[PDB]
Order: structure tokens, then sequence, then C-alpha cells
């Protein structure tokens, strides 16, 4: 049975099968419990409170008592607790608060910060209510955990409401944040770079301070809101996990604090770095919701969590579980130098090999030839479309294809009508030159007038013309904090931009909810929960080699599904590795996601064209196991492995994707075993007609067997009979 | 459904949750699969064949078929593979052999081969009997596999006949072998050394050979005949883990050899180290019995396995669930310096203290007043004894003590009157002075004469005398080799020397099956588990100390059952280590193993002898849980670890016993989870009556305190309600 | 090959010694040659390097390290061919592509200086070659030539080691006034900062100028700063530099 | 200075910063120094004699020094040291040797085993020649050890010859041991492939045995002679 208990002076916050337990000790709250289910719980864990040296107490006589030394479920600075803080507020001449529980409550169904994304379908949930207050400072704080009755996550969030005469300033105010007993711990984490993004990083606990952290006003390529405590030694298959994640697509810091006595914390939520919050009278602040999720099944274990978590609480229902268009991009295949003619022939052969939507991306817009001008002039280029963007689409809609189109709205060109018209609403600081970053500056998303604006001229644009699909791009990060009227206003301004980011998206996915939307950040920038919030798919990176695909996809679908995998076949030498690979391979790698193409169809061969109608072929097929169904990771490819594998179940069927990087030779044949099927189940295996039972695949595996050469690549596909 | 099956060209030998798959390829054994159960192997895990480059071939044109580079169950030297043999017979010429597959059969029941330790309680198992001969050389090999229907264990062993017209000699001949797919393995054995036997070593499998052997003509402290080879990463609970164990007590050797495709054999038997066999025409050879066991739940799933098969099918039926009395031994208490009124006083104390067993250590026979005479001599020294061994026998069985007595049969003093009668009977080289250790020297064994005396004067004594107990002591290894008349049979004898024991100690344990056997050699020199087929017990060190303990039981009840493990409380400070412990952690590490006491309990305290009361009425409630309950590992004491934790479950009853080495201060206490209970369990902890579900105590786990000081211990006790 | 079938004594001890005395056999016949034809330069091969030993290293002085002449495959074996033996012995062959051990096409500059780390040869059809390969090769086989002595002659300094995790292989050779680097990248990177590359064993003291920019630069700065190594886009790139001390 | 010497019961081989240190003790010789060049060595790095359970002894009353415990230059079996053995030869009934020092000499310049390859350009080399007998199996092994005056390399080869009236077979003859103290170790090896040769092998020193070997008639693409 799940949902939210108040027991005596414990809190129990009750997922499938994991729960947060809480005591009330005197107004402190005492993290007693965070694991497996555990009810009428007595205390065999429970801190022995002993005299710690120079760790203080709040009264005189009492020495064993100390928030230095008790575990909790928020940080204060200054009341004897020295690890770091998770709420720090500044009223009068201090920043020591002292919050004490005064009250609980619970509440059932929606709930949720207003204007930051958080979980959808909580028919089935409950929320515990702590109601903490300062009375000195007249400071309320109210934490919220959140049950899930059909996954081992509760979320969190808080909420400052400032209750006295004076102005006061948050200056750190965390989503979430944990105290685990001193044991070993590994952590796992996504970071990586722009075209290797997402690479998986595990290290081992350590006395001080780990953190992962983006100052760059987008969550940002080389760090996600993520981070997964685990048990020493976790594997794929065994093991405890913790994940912490954040749904935030801002400034964010998460950090493990190992503390003297081998205690650690770990706390996630929006970046103390580029913040703070003005509150006046009776105004209040509200955090990101930020997500604990547990398996002890290992990293797999983990990976299903999560996928499942985001699939049904966080992605669009209208897109969660549907089939997502085969695309092809102009972009890699054209860049800026297109036509009408040139399009139409592209759509033409699209329709041939049968891929079902056509994306139109950058250069439409203003006098957009190259990317030194025009971003902020969403106007079309009638003369390069050779007619009205009406007319194109009709064009495209009568070839058979959807239609897609790319925008860019959050940055704005020096060299562009908008920058002429308001030079004022770029992000800047008065008297000090711009930051460039590719030739263009951001536009300053906490001006209501610039929100205003693109709600104004994109509602125009999907509503006048007839578009399947949009492509979100953003593609620099923020410099230059000054547009605040005092330096508070200023330290507001970025988490203002992404209330102001969510107010607008949320605005147009919900306005045109039949229009699929697909967020970018020169891909991978901005790949987050809070992003996906919104847009169900995410174009993973703009590195589209099949080989150094590998390790991207294994990242970027470690917490997230693999529907939202965005991955394109493209052409050869790759354009950002220099690198030849055989197009089966860059098939098969593409379809470890979610599918399109990006490349000139018009200049291929013959048996090119032949080669992607039968990949089209197969991934139409293949399409519901990978997008729908369960994924299984065999072989990590990392920085010491020659080899990836990765496995879908989805009912009666299971495939198999296997790329070897190196060539090898004098080497023994990889043995290569299936996971999570019916020992007694009878298999058979499409290329050789052979049924095996579920048990040989499982125990005794596939031989697998390649040719000499360079990364090649195979597919097993699987029928249980 | 378990048992042996023939299908076409494959062998299935099917044990509970394991399973060896053969096929017959044309005379050649290929070792198909061995783990998990598979029914209707197809073969996906098949070696793929090519041409590998110097790996030869049976024929000219087939360059793809090479026993380089098949899977075997049996390896031989010369016909194009390179890797370790296991078999290899001289005949005429030349020691190539080309064994091939005639015939198989399949018997019932009890099977094994003749004067060496097997199996027993066989009732329900098959054995694949796979008839090979070489014609060339009209030699016959016969190679079995027994399944057991009750635990995931198959055994082996190999019956070699020479049929041709000439003497034959046998090189190498193991009990078991086989060749696993190319993947990263580890390794678990037990090593050590006197003092530290089965140190459990853990590593990495290298290109290359390692090996584990003992050249003593006993096992041997310094190493087990075992070998793990597990899955990377494998854990207590998680991970593939297959042992190979050998039933024999003389020269052993493991090893584990990567190839230069990566490929892993892995064998035991008989050391070629000190080994030839004659064979004249109609004899025949037959090797000890090997074991291979597997579990999938890691080296806690392993460690039971090992421990259920031992209980069921090797050690002796009227022992291996029988409760073993708590007994003094005056070794360490008197040394050789006792007569009659020392040993009823030290009775008396026992008594009082409620100690079921008394035992007369060495010292008692011929004039044995050091340990530099008198081995040979077994002939009661009745003015030290102060009478007939009878007499002080009926004084201890009337004082309400079971009897026993030390020997050491296989031993003789050069200062003795069997070695002033029969000087030829000590193990010997013609003109070579005697190599001595402990001033004694061994009795050739492999001389019948020298059998039938021990037979004969041991039977005298078992037979004349009430003894209820004997413990079987061999305290040195084999030197100086050359009692054959010929080069061959000195080759032959440190196997006869084994035969002849096992002769002996089959008759002895037989013919006086109501008496407790414990057998010791300095402690746990020859702990295998042939001696374990008739010896149900073993002392498992001459290291009495507490904390030196801790490895030493880590290793000793690996893949033993506890009910083996001979553990004493003993003086401090301690003799071998120079160390004061306290009393209650000599009492609480003992009492992991199989308990007994062992100093002098006339020069206690009061106190001491109360406390030494309180343990013996606390281990007797304890007894069932520890000798025949489930063993779980909490924390592991390694060179690294500054603690140790072990559980046992049994029924209702459920104990952790917890060692900590070193004092620690400003060291936040461990959290100690406990394993293998009822979620919703209730478990009332006897120290304080609370209550826990199994829940708590699996998933939250037990704050452990303790004082400031070194080699601190304690006990949480539960009973399920 | 290997020898198997070992049955050729008249008794068995004669067959468990035939083994040694094949060896004794081998030694005296190629002593015999060696020194009765002693201006022939004699290369031991096995399949490439399947005895590649120091017995035979007494009578050949140099030894086809390996069949795989795959100028990437060639990094890890020429580490070992070359980690107890003199470079000097280490046969190395510019070869064909796609390499037909491994099926892989390599650039010819990288083969070249791959097979230029050891004892440089030619094995490929050079009447099959494009105008333009035919000069890539004559260039190589002037480079080397003037190279030789510091390979050969030179010692030898592993800069950075090609194993199983590197990405890279650098190898340094100094002979009295010149010092050569090769590096070589395996795969292709992206957004991943330059390597920075030390030399050994210079004088501190000592100008070092740089053969492509005529730049000169202390052994301080080439010790203890380093190079920063560039390249393009793609796999399997190389570059050597090529050092005077003035 | 390099060459030999012989001084009281000490034999020093010395080549250019290298050193090996052997000690005569009653007949059995004792590996007391192989590594960086010291003169005087007195025997700081002394094993301590103790009495080592299952270390057993030459004679009755002295278990202090065992053949198990000594460091040692060759290997034999039967004789209270189980370590792996090095020299093993079969006479009579048995293949227990007992060789004894007897005698050293030292020789200059060219020196080494006929028939089989070995070092050249000896001129300013020097040899230990240790003369060791068994007198009861009546054979007699010669261990040799030559410096190199501008190198930190030591040769050794044996010789082995049968001064009885009956056949003998050797069954083990290694060309160099080398016993060195309990420390922490890496090895490293050159193993690979056919295609893959000499990949350098790097490894812990672990409790129990590590070999590689060929049994090929050849040393083999997947294995070197060779181990650091
Ligand atoms: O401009 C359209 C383009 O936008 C994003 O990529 C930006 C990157 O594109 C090129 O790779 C360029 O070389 C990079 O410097 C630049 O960051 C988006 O992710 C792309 O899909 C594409 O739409
Ligand atoms: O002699 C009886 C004794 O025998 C075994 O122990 C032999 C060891 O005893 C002492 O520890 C001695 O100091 C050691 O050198 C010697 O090896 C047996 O294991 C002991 O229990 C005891 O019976
Ligand atoms: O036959 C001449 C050839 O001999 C040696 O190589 C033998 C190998 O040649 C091919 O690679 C063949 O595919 C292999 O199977 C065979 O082992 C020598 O090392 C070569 O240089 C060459 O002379």
């Amino acid at each position: 049975h799940m949902g939210v208990r108040i027991e005596n002076n414990l809190f129990y916050v009750e997922s499938k099968n994991l729960s947060l337990i809480i005591e009330n000790r005197n107004g402190y709250l005492l993290l007693k419990h965070l694991g497996k289910t555990i009810k009428n719980y007595k205390g065999s864990n429970s801190v022995y409170e002993r005299d710690h040296a120079f760790s203080g107490n709040p009264t005189a006589t009492n020495r064993t008592f100390s928030l230095d030394t008790q575990r909790q479920i928020f940080g204060q600075h200054g009341l004897g607790d020295f690890r770091k803080p998770t709420i720090q507020v500044q009223h009068s001449v201090t920043e020591v608060t002292d919050f004490r529980f005064v009250e609980a409550k619970i509440l059932k169904g929606q709930n949720g910060p207003q204007g930051l994304p958080s979980p959808h379908s909580m028919d089935d949930t409950e929320t515990l209510v702590l109601m903490l207050e300062d009375s000195k400072a007249q400071l309320s704080l109210t934490l919220y955990y959140t049950t899930f009755n059909n996954d081992a996550t509760i979320a969190s969030y808080s909420k400052l409401d400032n209750n006295s005469n004076q102005e006061v300033v948050i200056h750190k105010d965390f989503s979430f944040m944990a105290d685990f007993p001193a044991a070993d711990y590994e952590i796992v984490t996504l970071q990586g770079a722009y075209a290797r993004e997402k690479t998986v990083r595990r290290q081992q606990v350590e006395q001080g301070i780990f953190s992962i952290s983006s100052n760059r006003g987008a969550s940002g390529h080389a760090q996600t809101p993520a981070l997964l405590l685990c048990e020493q030694g976790v594997t794929e298959d065994a093991g405890n996990v913790f994940a912490i994640q954040l749904m935030y697509s801002g400034n964010f810091e998460a950090f493990v604090q190992k503390n003297q006595l081998n205690e650690v914390r770990v706390a996630i939520g929006i970046n103390p770095e580029n913040f703070s919050w003005k509150l006046a009278p009776e105004e209040y602040f509200e955090t990101p919701v930020a997500l604990v999720t547990h398996s002890d099944q290992g990293l797999t274990g983990i990976s299903h969590e999560s996928q499942n978590f985001v699939l049904k609480h966080i992605m669009l229902s209208e897109f969660s579980k549907k089939e997502r268009p085969i695309l092809i991009n102009n972009w890699e295949a054209t860049y800026f130098d297109f036509q009408r003619e040139k399009l139409l022939e592209l759509a033409d052969e699209a329709k041939k090999v049968g891929i079902e939507l056509f994306v139109l991306d950058d250069g439409w817009f203003g006098n957009r030839f190259d990317d030194n001008r025009a971003l902020g002039d969403w106007v079309v280029n009638e003369e390069k479309l050779g007619g009205s963007l009406e007319s194109l689409i009709s064009a495209i809609h009568e070839r058979g294809l959807q239609f897609g189109l790319w925008l860019e709205p959050e940055m704005i060109s020096v060299d562009s009508d908008l920058y002429r018209q308001h030079p004022d609403w770029a992000i800047q600081v008065p008297g000090y030159e711009h930051t460039y970053s590719r030739n263009q500056l951001v536009l300053n998303l906490a001006n209501p007038q610039v929100v205003e604006y693109l709600k104004s001229v994109l509602d125009q644009l999907l509503f006048y013309h007839d578009i399947d699909y949009i492509k979100w791009n953003m593609n620099r990060n923020i410099t230059k904090l000054g547009n605040g009227l005092t330096y508070l206003e200023t330290q507001m301004q970025s988490h203002q931009y992404m209330l102001g980011l969510y107010e607008l998206v949320s605005y147009l996915t919900e306005k045109h909810s039949h229009i699929l939307f697909e967020s970018c950040s020169g891909g991978g920038g901005r790949n987050d929960l809070g992003m996906m919030r919104y847009f169900p798919q995410v174009w993973a990176s703009d590195n589209t080699d099949a080989i150094a695909r590998l390790p991207i996809q294994y990242g970027s679908s470690y917490l997230y599904p693999t529907i939202s995998m965005g991955a394109h076949v493209s052409a050869v030498p790759n354009h950002q590795m220099g690198r030849m690979t055989p197009l089966e391979t860059r098939g098969l790698v593409a379809m470890m996601g979610n599918l399109g193409y990006e490349l000139d169809l018009t200049n291929l061969s013959d048996e090119e064209k032949a080669t992607i109608a039968n990949q089209v072929n197969l991934y139409k097929e293949l399409r519901p196991v990978v997008q729908l169904g369960q994924q299984y990771r065999l072989i990590n490819p990392d920085t010491v492995s020659n080899e990836a594998a990765v496995q879908f179940n989805y009912g009666n069927q299971t495939i198999v994707t296997y790329v070897r990087v190196l060539s090898v030779v004098e080497t023994m044949e990889t043995t290569l075993k299936l996971k999570d099927l019916d020992e007694e189940g009878l298999y058979k295996l499409q290329e050789n007609g052979e049924v095996y039972s579920g048990a040989e695949l499982m125990y005794a595996g596939l031989t697998v067997i390649l040719s000499q050469g360079d990364f090649l690549s195979r597919q097993y596909i699987f029928r249980k009979l």
C-alpha cells in the first residue's frame, strides 16, 4: 500500500518499492530511511548520539545532539551543521535561518510549482506537506514530497514565503537533499562535451566535495542534471542505485559531500552561481521539481525506473507512446544553400524511400544566408522558398510528406531588423561590449515584452501554416548579465529567463498540441527533464558519426527513454569526425534511436537509395520494438571497449544490435548473451530460421561473427513462437 | 528433469540447475556448454571454425578444424592443441596418444574410483560413461560425469586401461578440465600459510598460466584444492561462479590458462610433479573425484552450493547433521607436561563449566616427553597416566565427560622403538641422510606392511578402550623420495602413500563409526575434501588468536560447512600472536565455528570460569543455528577491512556476530544489514526486546555501537515471532 | 608451423630428447651458414614473429616482426618488438590498402611513418600504383635514407605507449645532433584538447631547430613544456617532428 | 671496478652497476644480493633464521636452517625446499640430488655452452665457476656467471656431468633462478598472438605461480623468453 502516512512523529512517503521515512524531533526533521519499503519502522539504523568534537549544539547542556551529525532532508548553515547548505536566506543583518517543523498536511492528486515543468498523470499520487517556520525571521519554508503508485520515484520541491515587513533575499534553495549513512559508494554522472554528449562517468566517493554544475544559463552539453549514488560494486544487473534528477533546464548543481565522519550528503537544484531571489513582503518562491528514483537491480534497473517514470509522468501523454515519424532534415544536406527546386527534389527522393516527414532546417527566414545574421527576424524568405511558406507546405503535403520547420526563438543577431528595432532586448551589461557566440546574442527572456513578442510571432506562424513538426534550437550560452534595474534583478534574470522560456514553450506546446516539438541546442546542449516535459524528442547530438554516436546514445538513453533520442543517418566522410563508415552501420546505429535521415538524397547512387529504402522498410517494422519496448544494454561502448550491443524486447519481438569499432585478428569471437527472456520460450532467429530456447540465448549466448574491417555491425532479430 | 541424456551426437549431464553439454564430433569430444540448464541445445555459442595461424589439423585439407581452437573436456599434447594437457601417457617410443570416442553408457546410483574418497548418498544420481580408445596404443580412457538431483554440482574422474602387451606410464592425468569461452574472468582461491590458512585470494585472469599446487605429499597449509572461475565483477550477492574442487589430500594442481586467442582452460587433479604411474598389461588407473559446482548468486551462492554438497554427499551421514560436542583440549593448556592428577583436575573444571568432551592430546604414548622422540610407539605411558588408559577413561566417563585421544599415525621418530625395529619403514633415499621436520620422519604408507601394522595397532587401541573421539594429526611434509625398487616405483610412492592413508582411515572410520574423528595437520595443513569424506571436522588452525582467526574462518568455511571448522577459546596473551584479546571476543569468534576450549581451566580466576560457563550455556543454545543453519557473510575480514560480521539463520533463529579489529575515533558507526529474512517477518532482538520487520533489518540495518578499544565484539540474537 | 607428433626416437627417452636436439641441429645449421657466408644479411622469420628471440638474433641480425603489416595494428607490435630488442632488428614494410590482415584503409603517410619507426622495407605491387603513390614512396625512401642512422643507430625513447586504452602512439629517437619524434593517433576525436607531447633526454641549454617551421626551441622547452600536437579530423593520422641541435 | 672476486665465503659477480653476491654456507649457496653494486657486503638484508612450521632441515637439531626459507640461486626438490625446482636429475631409484659446493674458479674472456648461441665480444669479461657435487649420485653441477664491463647484465648457464657408472636422466635444468625478498612486485612480459606479437603485459605478483611457456618447439608468437 502506497501514499503518505503520519504516525506519531514519523512521516512515511511511500511510492512503489521506495520509502522516505522522516522523523520530527522537536522541530528538527531527520532522515531515518530512504530506500526499499519498510512498514512499522523502529529505528535499527538510527544515528547514535554522541559528543563529536567541534560539532555544536542548539542547547548548552546536551553535547550529543548536533545538526553536524544528524541525517537530514534540508541543510542550513550557522546552527552547527557545517555540511553544504541547501536553503540560505538573507533577512535583516543575517543569513542565518532556523526553520522548525510546525505542521504536516497530506494532498491527493495534481500538485507542483507554478511556472516550472512538473509531473503529470498524478491522479494516484499523494503529497506530504511539511510546513516549517522561522518565527524570528517570519519566514515559512514548505517541503513537498510526492509518491507515485506505479514507479519507484518520489518528487520534491519547496516553497519559501516571506511573511515579514521587509525585503529578504534567497541565496541558496536546492530542490532535494539526502544525508546517507557512512558506507562505500560510487557515483555515476552524465558529462561529456559538445559532439560528445552524456558521457557516462563512474568514480569512487572520496572525502571532500564532488560536483557537476552549469553556469551557462542552460543545463549544457557537458553535464546533465543527474547524479546516481550507487552501492560499491554496482553492476548492470545488481546493486542499489539512487538517482537524483532535476526538472530544470537552466543553471543547476549536483553535489556529493563526504564529511569528516564519512557521512555523505547529496543534493540537486538551481545553481547558487548566478542566482539570488528578492522577496517583497507576502511574496513567495518555489523551486523546480527534483526526483529521487531507486533500484536494487543495478544500472539497468535504474535505467528502467527512470525511463518509465519519464514516459508516464513527464513526457507529453500525446506522444509518449506514439511512434515517431521517420524524417529527412536538409541541414547537413545543403546547409544554408538551398531553394524551392532543391527542397522538392529532396522531398521527391525522401518519398521514394518511404520517409514520412520533411524538415526544413535553418536558412528559410529573414536574410539567413549564413550564420552571421537574421536571428530574430522570423519572416519567410519567399524569394528563397520560391513563394509563400504555405505554398511550400502544400507542395510537401501533396508529395505525401508531413512538414517540419526549424526555429531558434531565444536568439537575436546584431545584423537583424529585430536588433535594429530593439537593441535593449539582448542580454547585455550597460557600457560593456557584447560577448559573441556563433556571431549571435541571447534574447532577454526575463523581459516580459520579449516573451509576449515571441508568443505573438510564433502563434502567428503556427496558426497560419500547416506545420506538423517543430525543431527548436538554441545555439549559445548566456554571457554579460546586466539587464536588471538593480544588481538583485540581474541576479534574478537567469532564473526569470527560464521562467519566460517555460511560459513560452508551455503556451505553444499546449495551443498546438498536434505538433511534434523536437528540442535542440547544437544537438544535446540542453537535453534535460525540464525540456522533455514539453518536447517529446531531442536532437541528441550534432555528432552524426555512427561510431562517435555509440557512447553518445549510451549516455542519452541512460535515464531518458529511447523514443526521445533523435538519430539520423548522415553522409560520409562524416562531417564532424572525417570518417568513412558502412551505410549499414550508420543505419543500424541510428536505428537504436529515433530514426531520421540527414544527407542529400539527390546526390546518392541508385544503390545507396535502394539501401536506404530497405532501412526505412526495416525500421517501420522495428520502430515499436525500439520506441515502445524495453531496452537492455549488453555491451557498453566506453573508452576501453571495442564493442557496443543493445537489445530491445517488445512482446513477441527481440532484437539485438552489435557494433565493433576496430577490426581485430587472432582474437576469439565474442559470446553475446541476451537478457530477460522466458527460459522455456522458443525464439526463432530470422536470419537462419533456427529456434533457440530463451535459456540458450541467455545462458550460452551468441558467437558473434564478423569479417575483417572497422566499424562493422550486425542485427539479430528474434520472434518468440 | 535431471540425470543423463544421449540425443544424437549430444550428451547432456543434468544436475539441479547445472548442465554439461558435450558433442561427439567424429570421435572428438567438444564442450558445448557448462552452466545453467539448457534443453534442446542448438549451438548459439558454437566455436566459429576458421583458419587460425599455427593451429594445426588432423587432416591435410581442412585448415579450419583444430584441437588448438576447439573447446574440450580433456587435453592432449601433440595433436595440434598446445594448451596444457590433462592426460599424457608414455607407450613405446612416444607419449602421443589420440583417444577417440567410441561408445557412451549411462549408469544409475553409487559409482566411484576404487580406493579414493568419493560421493555418498548417490541413489538419485546418473553417470555418463564416455568410452574413448587409442587403437594404435591399445589404451582405453573412460570419462565419468555424475549428476546430483539436489545440488548444482557434477562430479568427474577417469579410468585408463592398458590393453596392450607392454608396460605404459601415465605422466599426467587430471580429474577435470573445462575450456571456457573468451570473456573477462576473475579467479578466487584459498591460499595463505601455516597459522594463516585458507586466505581468500581474488585476481584477474591474465594471458599465460596461473596455478596453485602442492608438491608436499599433502594438500598443504598454503593452498586448498579449489579454484573458482568467476564472472568479472562478481559480488557476494550476484554473478556467475564455477568452483572446481578435488577430493584428494595429496599432491594436486589447479591451473587457469589464458591462451593466444583469449580462451581460458581450467583443470584440477593429481600434481604431475612427483607422479608417474606404471601400468602392466591389463592394469588400470583411476583418478580422484573432481567436482564442478555452479551459482549465479555470487560468492555467497557458491559458498552455499559447496557447503550443501559437502554436507549431503561427502561428510559422513552419521555426523553431517549431528551437533558436535563442546570439548576441552589440554595441548595449549599443558603441552607435554601433565600427569593423571592434572588431567582429572582439568576434567573437573571442564565439567563445572558444562564442557561435554575431554581430549587428551600429544604426550601420552611411549616416552613422548617432548617433540623429539616416540612417534611410532603407540604404547600407553602408564606411569605418566598414573595407571592404564582404561583407568583414565573410566575416571573421565565417571566425571560426565566423553573421552578423546590424539594420534599421529603417519609418522616415526628416529628415537623410537619402531624406528629401532624397522628403519626402512621411513620415507628415505638409499645413501642420503634424512631430511628432518619437527625432528620426525614420515612413514612410508606406500609399503603395505606399514599399513597393516597401523591398522593392527589402532584397531587394538580403539577396541580395547572406550574412546569417543579421535584427533588425527600429521605434522610434516614428505621429503627424500627413494623407497622404490625402481625409479618408477618411487614416482608412484606419493600417490600410493595416499592410497594407503585412505585404506587406513576408511577401514578405521568404518569399523568404529560411533567415534568422531577430527583431522589435523599442524592445524589446517591438510584441510581438503579428501579428508572430509572420513573426518567430519578438522582443527582449522594452530592459530587460536581471536583476531588472527577472522580471515582463517572466512577461508575455512568458504567452501566447507561451519560444522567442520574446529575453533577453541585459548589463553591470553595468545601463544602465536603475543596478543591480549577480550575473553568475550575469543568466545564470540570461536562460536562462529565448532566450539571447544584449549587453556588451563585450573589456572583461571573464579570470574573467568563463570564467563566460560556462560559461553558454554550460550553456545548450547546457538549450536544448532551455527552448525546446522545457513551462513551469511556480512562483512569480510581481509587485508583492508577493520571488521568482520557473519550471520546464521536456522528456522526461527537469526544470530549476527560483529567484530572490530582496531579501535576508531570520530568515525561514523557502521550500518550492518542482515540477509535472507522475510520482509514481513517480525524479528524480536533479544537484548532490547524490540521487534523489527525483516525489511528493516535487511534494508535499513543496524547501527553498530562499540566503546573505545581494540578487538571488541558483539552478538545480536533474533527470534522470528 | 609448430612441432606435433613427437615419436622419432628409438626409445621414449630419445623422443624426449628430440625437441632439444632439433634446436641443437638448427643452431649447428644456422651457425655454419651464417659463418661461411658472413657477407649475407640473414633475416629470421616464422609467420612473422613466431620465433623472435635472442637465440635467433645471435645469428639473424633482423627479423620479420609480424605478418600484420597494418600501420595501426603495427603500433602495439612494434612497442613489444623493440621492448628488449634494438629497433635495427625490427623489420617493417609499407604495404597495400585495404590492408590484407585487418581489412583497413590507412593513409600512405601513416604506413610510411609507422614502418619508419623500424627497419624499413616495402611489400606491395609497385607496378600497380598511381604516379602519385610512386612519387610519395620515393619521397619516403629519400626521407628514410636521412632518418636511417637516427632510427637504427640512435637511442629510442617511448613517449606515448600504444596499448588497449590509449588512442595514441609516440616514439622519439636521438642520434648526436638529430632528434626525431613520430606521433600517431588511432581514432579521430572532437572537442578534445590537443595532446601536449614532451621530449626526453635533451640538453636543457641545447638549441633545437624544428625543420617544419624553422623555429628554435631550447631542450628545456621541448622537455618541460612540450609540443601541442595538432591534427585534422580523421582516423589514423600521423606526423613527424624533426629537430637539428645547432 | 668489475669482474669476479672471492672473499672468504662470499662470491662477488660484478658487471657495470649490477652485482650478484653469493655466500657459501657449508656447501649451500645463498643469494645474498642481486642489484646495484655493493662492495664490502656485510649482510644487512640477510634472511632471519627461525623455525618456520613445515619447513624442514638438513640436520635433526637445528630447526632454524631450512632450504624452504633460504634465498638461493638454484632449486632442488626433496631436501626441504618446496618451491619450484630448477635442477632435477633421475639416477638409480630416485630423482633426489643434493649438490654441495666444493670449489670455485674464475675464468677470463670467451666462454659459453657448446652448440648453443652465447654472448660474443667477451674480452673484458670474467666468469665465476661454482663447482657443486652430489657425492652419492656421483654427479657434478657447475654454475657459470659472467660479468660484462660495459652493461648492467650478468649471463648464466650450467653444466651437469655424469661421473657415475649408470645412465642418469635430466628432468629439469633451468638456466637461471633468483630468490628475491618479500616485497610488492609487478611483472612485465611480452605475449600476444600471431598478427599481435609481443603484446606488453603488466600485472601484480600474487601468491601462487605465474608462468609463460612454449611447448611448440619454437619460442612462439604468443610468448617471448623474457620476464621483468
Ligand atoms: O544552424 C542549424 C544547425 O543548428 C544546430 O547546430 C549548430 C551547429 O551546426 C554546425 O555543426 C556548426 O558547425 C556548429 O558550429 C554549430 O554549433 C543544430 O543542432 C543543428 O542540427 C542545425 O540545425
Ligand atoms: O604436538 C601436538 C600439537 O600438534 C599439532 O601442532 C603442531 C604444532 O604445535 C605447536 O604449535 C608447535 O609450536 C608447532 O611448531 C607445531 O607445528 C596440532 O595441530 C596441535 O593441535 C597439537 O595437537
Ligand atoms: O609463404 C610466404 C610467407 O610466409 C610467412 O607467412 C606465412 C603466412 O602468410 C600468409 O599471411 C598466410 O595467409 C598465413 O596463413 C601464413 O601463416 C612469412 O612470415 C611471410 O612473410 C611470407 O614470406
